[PDB]
C-alpha cells in the first residue's frame, strides 16, 4: 500500500547527514535544515551521510526509495517520465528514478507485490579517521518533468536493514531536483 | 562452435531480466555486473524479448546453451545420467533447457553438431506490456556430478524466421544453484 | 583403479556430520574436527550424520568403503584380520571391516574386478526433529589387529549414489579402531 | 534440580578467575565489571579470562566453559545461537554453540547426550615464563538481543576446572552481556547504584 517514512533511529543510532553546501550558484547539491529538503540538479552526485551511534555488523545493506509527499499521490510508484526513461544506464533500470554511483554493488530492485522501485548497497563502516559513511545517490528526472513527478514533492527514504530484509533504521528527507539548486534553496528559505 | 555475438538486428532484439533482488527467497535473479543469471533447479527463469519493432508472422525464438570456458566449448552441455533419467512431458529428457507453459515448444537435436536447442513461436507483448517473457526452465544444477560439474555456461537466444534465417541474437551466462540471491550476493562481493 | 577419495558435495549440497560427543572415558565413538578422523570402539555404534541442501530421490543409495591412507599400502584390500574373520549378524560377509547395523536392507558388496568390499543401505530423509541423516556404523576389527589393518590408517569413503549406480557425491574421513577413543583422540591432538 | 550446579568453589588448586582492567573507553571490545561480576563484550570479538591457581593442577587438567540462563523461569532453557547466526563457522566449532574459544587448536566442543546443553573445553597450560596466570580467549557467538536466541535474557559463564578423567576441582562463574558498546553499557548498568 505505502511504505512508512516514520523516523527510527533503532539500535544502532541511526541519523543522516549531509555537506553544508551554501546556496551560491556553483552549488550541484545543497541540503537545507530548515526543511529537511535536498535540492540537486539532474544525475548529478548527491552525497548522502550515514551517522550510527554503534557499527551494524557486516551484511547490513542501506536502502533508498522515493514515495510522493501528498497524501493524495502516496500509492503511486515514483518512477521516471517516458522521456528519460528511454535506456548511460551502466547497471539501472531505466524506469528507476534513485541511482547509486560508484559502487560495482549496487543492486535494484523492483517489488513484485508493491511494484515500487528502490536501490541497495552493502554498508560500509567509515575509514579509520572518519565519522560517517558517504553513498553518492544521482536522482535521474528533474521534479517539473511532463508525465513524471510533474511539479510533485518527493520523500527520500534511506533504510538500515539487517541481510535478511528486517529493519535496523529509517530516515527521510524531501528532494526537489532542479536546475539551480542554491537559487531555489534560498527563494524556498525566504518564506 | 555456435555463433554468441549479440545482433540487434533490423528489429531491434534485446534481452531484459527482472530486477528481482538477492532475498534469500528469491527463486531466480539476475546479475547486470556479471551479465548472469542464478536461477533453482525446474523453476521458472523468466526471460524478456525486447524489440523497437515487430518481427513478421512465423518469427522463431531458440535457446541453446553451450560451456563458457574455451577447453570444453566443444563439448555438448546436457543434462547429467542422474537427472537424464526418465521421468519430462513435451521434452527430451537429455535437454538442459527447457521452456514451460508453452503448448507450441519444439526441441532440436541436431543431426550434425549434436546440440540441443529449444524453439518456441514469437509472440508480440500481452495488452499492456512492453515485451515477451519466456519462461525457461534448467534442468540439472551446475553442480551436478556427470553433467555440468561445477563448469559455467552461457545461454544463447536467437531470433529467426520462419526459414531460420538470423533475425537477432544475444547471450548471458548461468549459474543453477540452491540459493540464487545468496550466490549472486556473494560473486558480486569481488 | 584405487577407489577415488575425491570430496564432491555435488547437486544436493553433500557432506558429512558427526556427533559432538567429547572424549569422557565412557564415550564409545568421537570425531577429531582438527584432524578429520573418527575414533571408536569395535563392534560398536559409530554414527555418521548425512547432510544435504536438497533432498535426492526416494531410491538414492549411500555407500561406505575402506582403503589405506598410505600410498604404498592404497592398492591393498581393507579386510578382517584372521582371528575376527573366524561373530556374523547374518547379512555381514565375515571379511567386512565396515558393518551397518539397525537396518534391514543393508546390502553388502565385494567387487568382482577390485575385489574391494562395501556396505550400502537406502538413503532416507531426515527424522522429524533432525536436520540430518544418521547411519550407524559398526567397525569389526581393531586398528592394531595384527594381520589386517596392523596400524596403518585407513579413511571411510562415504558415497551417495542414485537407483542407477550415478555417482552424486562423495566425502571421506580417517578412522582408528580402538578400546580408548576419547584417550586416542584426546592424545593425538596433542601435537 | 535439572539444571547444572552453578555453586562457586575454589577447591584444593584455590581455583578463582581474573579478568584484565580494561576500563570503559568506546574502543574497549570487552570490559569487566567488578561491582556486577559481569562481563560486557562484542559479538565475535576476545574475551580474555584469566584462570588463578595457588598450586598447579596436574597436566591433563581441562578447563570447561558453559552458558545458563540467570533467571529461574529460564534457567533450564538451553542457551543456544539463535537461528539466524547458526547460518552465517571456523570448522572447529558447532555453529549451535555460542561460545567458542579462539587461538586454540585443541579445543573440544560437547553436546551433551542427555542435557543437550553446550560447552567448550581447552587443555589447563600453566602461565608462560613471565606471566602469572593462564588466560583463555573466548568468543561469544550470538548478541544478548537477538530474537530465537537470549532474546534480552541473561545468562551466566560457568568456568570449571576438571581432571582428566571428568572429575570436578573448581568452579566459578560471571554474567555476560553481549552488546554493541560494552563500555558505555557496564557505565549505564554501575550507575543504578
Ligand atoms: C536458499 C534457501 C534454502 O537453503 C532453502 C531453499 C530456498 N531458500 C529457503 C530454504
Ligand atoms: C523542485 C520543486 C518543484 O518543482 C515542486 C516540487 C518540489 N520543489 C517545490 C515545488
Ligand atoms: C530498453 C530496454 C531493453 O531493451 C533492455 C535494456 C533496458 N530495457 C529493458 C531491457
Ligand atoms: C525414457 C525414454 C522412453 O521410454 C521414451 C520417452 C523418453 N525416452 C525416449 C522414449
Ligand atoms: C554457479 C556457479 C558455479 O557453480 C560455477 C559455474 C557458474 N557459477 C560460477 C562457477
Ligand atoms: C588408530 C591409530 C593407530 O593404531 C594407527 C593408525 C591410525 N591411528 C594412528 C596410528
Ligand atoms: C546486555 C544486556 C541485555 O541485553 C540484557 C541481558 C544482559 N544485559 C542486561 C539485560
Ligand atoms: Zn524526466
Ligand atoms: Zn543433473
Ligand atoms: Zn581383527
Ligand atoms: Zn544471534
Amino acid at each position: 500500500s505505502v511504505p512508512s517514512q516514520k523516523t527510527y533511529q533503532g539500535s544502532y543510532g541511526f541519523r543522516l547527514g549531509f555537506l553544508h553546501s551554501g546556496t551560491a550558484k556553483s552549488v550541484t547539491c545543497t541540503y537545507s535544515p530548515a526543511l529537511n529538503k535536498m535540492f540537486c540538479q539532474l544525475a548529478k552526485t548527491c552525497p548522502v551521510q550515514l551517522w550510527v551511534d554503534s557499527t551494524p555488523p557486516p551484511g547490513t545493506r542501506v536502502r533508498a526509495m522515493a514515495i510522493y509527499k501528498q497524501s493524495q499521490h502516496m500509492t503511486e510508484v515514483v518512477r521516471r517520465c517516458p522521456h528519460h526513461e528511454r535506456c548511460s544506464d551502466g547497471l539501472a533500470p531505466p524506469q528507476h528514478l534513485i541511482r547509486v554511483e560508484g559502487n560495482l554493488r549496487v543492486e535494484y530492485l523492483d517489488d513484485r507485490n508493491t511494484f515500487r522501485h528502490s536501490v541497495v548497497v552493502p554498508y560500509e563502516p567509515p575509514e579509520v579517521g572518519s565519522d560517517c559513511t558517504t553513498i553518492h545517490y544521482n536522482y535521474m528526472c528533474n521534479s517539473s518533468c511532463m508525465g513524471g513527478m510533474n511539479r510533485r514533492p518527493i520523500l527520500t527514504i534511506i533504510t538500515l536493514e539487517d541481510s535478511s530484509g528486517n529493519l535496523l533504521g529509517r530516515n527521510s528527507f524531501e528532494v526537489c531536483v532542479c536546475a539551480c539548486p542554491g537559487r531555489d534553496r534560498r527563494t524556498e528559505e525566504e518564506n
